[PDB]
């Protein structure tokens, strides 16, 4: 009957008085109610956007946002909750008002080439989605199988030294697995809470996969935490030529798939949709390892790496921390800059972390 | 369920990588998506509007819009889509912004007369469509059957010179029907890959028949490739006479057929709506065939003909080649431009097609 | 609003008094006016189900059936108008009462080789349908890409004398794809009014393919009336190997296909649903070839063959004649018989026309 | 389906080519399409407004609107049409534009006295609709009774020289109801086809009534064409006093209306609603009748009365003629003027009239 | 538009080609596309019942069912899949046709009294879950709320012995929760990837908490597993005592719960309806620890095991395995056998299991 009481929102509003992450911030009793309500056409709701943020309020080492999005309607939908916590994760950024602007130019980055002593590696990576499919939290097994085939018939006609292959998650030994994963190649199994909780471990390994060049200098994982991960890796400190390959890499690809009459998500408002609000925007994550004995010398080094707008993981893996202090140095800000204004930040951090490493003389300039 | 996933709209689009035509030409990723959803009152969708133009990409000897309506909405509908091709198929005109005027006077159309040894026919088409039944592409045999009995009600209270008969196709001998099409009277069976592929040949022939006058100088055929086609034809080079008549017979078919409540399908933003873009507005076309030891002489053709906005087909039937050439030159474009103006272009282009015959001396002037 | 009223069904009944099709026989005003308001629960009409026969009252050199389904329920919908046509084209075989067997046994059909001097080919066919995709008929562009995806994916896994490859019609030049029709293996283009007025032509060459052997005796056509045709042929008369090959090779295609989570259309009421009411229940059709000078001496052939259940196509197929006599002879009915049963008929048949070969002396017995 | 074809509204169109009333003078095809699918709240539509205008093309001896009104929406919802009936049937007022002011006062009418030697009886009518309930052409049985009662339990609170009694048709004897009818009390019978077309006689004399005061001067006819009807007579040419009475009396019934949460049917813009749009505005009539020997010498009347914006009916009843010229002459417009200004234009009517006696003189003044 | 087409449900089947779970063996694309479409009133769905099938094909040490249910409607909606993983997990009992009793008599368990040197621990456990709220798979955080609310009010009636205290899980230090749990009285967090997948670990610790009596002898969990579990442990071997302790706890619980107009999911086909179909009709669980030096002898112990219907998890956790050998053995069957039935059963499992210590001499003999 139509005369029976629903519980009111109130009474589903989760208890975050001991969460610490930037959905506990930005909620609040007023959106939760306006919001209950809505869904985007594919069926996602604002309790399945904020589920992960709800049941993770800790993961060290770094703060996290606490949402995902099901599909592109989400960041339209429920942008009322979506728009302050894209704000304070990029410095300021506002959705409403201001626009992003993507240019991938490797002629304008020129320099670019860090000491051999204090790198070792240099990495690039961005995020792409198809438009159309539901994301890795809200997809079923029929959309993740069309995007696993879409991208695949696509990187297909690669050719050249961006030439390569496709590996299926579900026919590699577990050895073989292992050994890229130790290789800092292969994404490994999501059974970090945060992804468990956001419902992207989902039939595991079903769909998921590994295409690579020949060299392995290019690589693209497909259906991992996004619809696709392009990457191009390097040992070594020569960033230009990482970045120049990334880039051809990248435009091709987008070129291939959009032969085939699909088309990546995208708005000049937020640049490219992704799953994380984190990866707004470009998407890209510029960086370097760092030799052992060195940088292990800081002591005020969180100070300065807010200073720069970088954040510092540890050794391969966000979730693991760092021993013998060799740290992933990447940037922190993704969206609101163009990925050659990011690299070229990347650089400059890099080269004041190298420079600032004074293991002759004392004292920490930060430099705003 | 509700949880059940669609198809992707990107999965649906069509492969037209080796397509020749304007709705291939125009057709993206973004309109097929925004488009897929969409349908007339009537029910025509976006792929039913696309399909001819799907399964042809070639078609000689003439470039082909490769789209049909099924009714009055659809060029409203799916504006997104038939705009930039109308505009593409009628040099600029804009129907968006711009505003289409007709008007059928035989008195400004002063001289006309062609020579009679480079002509010896002059033809005059138009089309109209029965406001309220659906377009050939998509009309049911109830339909099709009503508009047949509107028309032949109507035209039987034409009198005096005008005065004809209306015989049924399904009616009518093999050979009477095949020494009709021989003489350019009658319309042949739809066998071209064209009108099949848009349905215009369903339930043949059933509801589709000729009205004549005595003289076979006014036809009017009825249910072939629009509601009715309106044809004054004459074997000679006296357009001006032929244009009069084809003139005041239309006005009269047109006051017949609203004395009993019917209207023609209008709007000033296209004028007279019909089932291929290529022929909205007038949907006029005036023409003459050409004596065969004359005009073979040429050798920069397309280049002069392109230039006078004239298409050339070959004889009896678009579909038809020219041989021992003896051509059928028209007006190219129909819309953004008075029946008057397109009857004044098409002598203006033949006469100068005779004065190059170049029979004494040689040079092509184009003249744009 | 409401008030407004529909045609009525009687307007809009097709005008058959000239066909001469099964479906035509076997429509009365009273189904129509019953089932013009049903549909399948993928927007099948009988409309649709009923055009071909329609726009087609010919067709020889053979009776057709007029008709074709859109999907599987099609069959269960519109049954009160498609039972009395599958029984009258299958002599007597009543749908809604009798049950189909199917059994594909090669022990079981000893003996089976034909004179080299009068058959020098012999083909087996069947389709296959996969469920929950529409049929040809029907199908979008989406579901004819899954047909294909799920198809190729199946038969990569074939191994041994049965390994092969796939072509994709799309991307075989015009020359190859020429040369494989005359050898009798490659379809050709559907340009025969009937397989156009079905709507089994729409987007060609999208998603249409031939996989087939090494040896080219196992070959398998993707999307061009069926889902799959399944075809095993050989250039002699040892119609028991043929037939052997064809059992195995079904049995392993099958079993891949139901590997991946797909399973065949079939019903026993009906056997295995196909789109032509003709090829229900084990769609079988086992054949020879006839040597030319030999068969030509007959006079009272149809009534033989009329009496032996087999059907006379050309060599060139169904829609070619048969010049310099020499024909394609094969069983006429294939629901209510097992595969077996069939083929034995088949092969009996044969036996008794080359045993007729006349040669010595004269006279026909018939043998009912 | 939703696949069925509704019939085209142009297949509805009614042909009106001899009708010579308002509504088939501005009938368009257009209009007809247009509003063919629109319906009031209650189920009104366009047929059942035209319907009494299409069966009747004539009835003399006067122009009639052809149109009627189920409920207060019509006007509103039919607009299209309706607008310009009113506009041509009210000399020229806009309702689109304009709006109407009403006033009943008896004091600024001073004057108004007729000569008793032409006169012999004069007359005010008005008509009423009960808000929220179906005017007579669309009223079922309930709402009829409903009205009755309404209108019943209002008038039994008058007092002193309007207190009266209700006699119910159905409970009156054709005896009295005649000498009622015969002395122009009562109302007849509605055998006429304009009331007959209009459904305004459907399940006679259910809930018909009429309430009259003692004196019989003032008069309230239930149900006969409007829910109510209020009528002021005398014997005589004293139109002051009737005017007085009638507006007084109208004041007391709408007061005791109001007292038990009744409204008119009223809106600015068009005044008060009734059936007929001639009515509209303040559905004022005010007449008197005409000796016999005076008038019956007029030769140009028409043109006269077209002049004094005067409407001449015969003796009692508009469907009967004048024999023995005693004329019924009333106001012809009631839209756009108040009651005052009806009444005094009325006065000056019959003074003109009277003065052009030419019992002694001659000329034809009109003085327009 | 209704045009589009679904993605078909073979394209959603999962990929079980691997798995080891009963949902995996008893899954046909039949019953998967039979089910596709059905939901629970509550909007539970096919692929969420076997989501935690499909992500976990292993899971050791035990075989797992690989489903959940979402609420009562479950097992009844989906009967057609749950019904053979239920009889193939108890051993035959069929749903469809069997009947289930439920007895709760301390009366007729005489005996049951446990070496003291073998089994030094005794538990006794049983499920409940609160009907007309959703099951811990698909309850929001109100239902949790209300669920917790529920148990907690009927909880705080218990008298005498049974008296105690409910503590929030949410409000419980780290070093008691771990204390509790080290006690084998608290449940852990729910970190094993079956419980994550299934969804029971969503806005952990909201909601959850565990309510015990002062001498810790009867506990009770509140929202891990199911709504409630109730436990009675003691250390030692008097089975009887615990049992008789839980029989009387659990009848005033039940009384309680009832007082306020709550009633417990059952039903006579099924009995007790919970969340994981190895836990229906009784729910109950009797076990006991096993002393380390003593069955570590066994060679052949899981024919044994499987023989007496018993169930052999290790040390504290079903997920841990046994070192040192110290068993927890238990029945294996909660369905089809009432309570009694259940722990006598046990009884004469642990007899045999001490009485073949094989201390003195050796032989297994199984006595099937
Ligand atoms: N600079 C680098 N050099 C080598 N490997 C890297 C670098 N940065 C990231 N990786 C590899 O990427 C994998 C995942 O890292 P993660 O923190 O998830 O980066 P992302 O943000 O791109 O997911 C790790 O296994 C790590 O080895
Ligand atoms: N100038 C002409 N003289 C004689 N016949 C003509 C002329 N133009 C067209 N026709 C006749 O019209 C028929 C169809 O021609 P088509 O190219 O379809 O013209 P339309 O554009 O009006 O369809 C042909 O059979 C042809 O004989
Ligand atoms: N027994 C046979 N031997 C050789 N070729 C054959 C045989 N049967 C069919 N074909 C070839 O297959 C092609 C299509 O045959 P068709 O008449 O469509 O058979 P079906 O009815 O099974 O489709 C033709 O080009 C024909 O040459
Ligand atoms: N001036 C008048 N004097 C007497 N009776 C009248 C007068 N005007 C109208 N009536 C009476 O009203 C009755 C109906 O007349 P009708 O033309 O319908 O007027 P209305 O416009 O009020 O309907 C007739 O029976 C007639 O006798
Ligand atoms: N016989 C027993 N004696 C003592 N503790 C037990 C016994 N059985 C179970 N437990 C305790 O129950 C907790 C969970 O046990 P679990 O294996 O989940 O049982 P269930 O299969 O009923 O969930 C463990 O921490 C364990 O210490
Ligand atoms: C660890 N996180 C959270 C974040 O990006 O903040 C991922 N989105 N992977
Ligand atoms: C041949 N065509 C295509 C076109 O007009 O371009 C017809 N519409 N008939
Ligand atoms: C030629 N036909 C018609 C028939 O089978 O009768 C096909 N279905 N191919
Ligand atoms: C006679 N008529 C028609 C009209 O008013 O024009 C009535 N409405 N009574
Ligand atoms: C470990 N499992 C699976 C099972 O019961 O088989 C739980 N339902 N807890
Ligand atoms: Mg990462
Ligand atoms: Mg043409
Ligand atoms: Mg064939
Ligand atoms: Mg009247
Ligand atoms: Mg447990």
């Amino acid at each position: 009957s139509e005369r029976r009481r629903l519980y009111p929102p109130s009474a589903e509003y989760p208890d975050l008085r001991k969460h610490n992450n930037c959905m506990a911030s930005h909620l609040t009793p007023a959106v939760y109610a306006r919001l209950c309500d809505k869904t985007t056409p594919t069926g996602w709701t604002l309790d399945q956007c904020i589920q992960t943020g709800v049941d993770n309020p800790g993961h060290p080492f770094i703060k996290t946002v606490g949402m995902v999005a099901g599909d592109e309607e989400t960041y339209e939908v429920f942008a009322d909750l979506f728009d302050p916590v894209i704000q304070e994760r990029h410095n300021g950024y506002d959705p409403r008002t201001m626009k992003h602007t993507t240019d991938l130019d490797a002629s304008k980055i020129r320099s670019g080439y860090f000491d051999e002593r204090y790198v070792l590696s240099s990495r690039v990576r961005t995020g792409r989605s198809i438009r159309g499919l539901s994301l890795p939290p809200a997809c079923t097994r029929a959309e993740r199988r069309e995007v696993e085939r879409v991208v695949v018939d696509a990187l297909s006609g690669l050719k050249g030294d961006l030439a390569g292959r496709y590996y299926r998650l579900s026919e590699m030994t577990e050895a073989e697995q292992q050994q890229l994963i130790d290789d800092h190649f292969l994404f490994d199994k999501p059974v970090s809470p945060l992804l468990t909780a956001a419902g992207m471990a989902r039939d595991w390994p079903d769909a998921r996969g590994i295409w690579h060049n020949n060299e392995k200098s290019f690589l693209i994982w497909v259906n991992e935490q996004d619809h696709t991960r392009v990457i191009s890796m390097e040992k070594g400190g020569n960033m230009k030529r990482v970045f120049e390959r990334f880039c051809r890499g990248l435009k091709e690809v987008e070129r291939l798939i959009q032969e085939r009459g699909w088309e990546f998500m995208w708005n000049e408002r937020l640049g490219y949709i992704l799953t994380c609000p984190s990866n707004l925007g470009t998407g890209l994550r510029a960086g370097v390892h760092i030799k052992l004995p060195l940088l292990s010398k800081d002591s005020r080094f969180p100070k300065i790496l807010e200073n720069l707008r970088l954040q510092k993981r540890g050794t391969g893996g966000v979730d693991t921390a760092a021993t013998g202090g060799v740290f992933d140095i990447s940037n922190l800000d993704r969206l609101g800059k163009s990925e050659v204004e990011l690299v070229q930040l990347v650089i400059d951090g890099v080269n004041y972390l190298i420079d600032c490493e004074r293991r002759l003389e004392r004292g920490q300039d930060i430099r705003i």
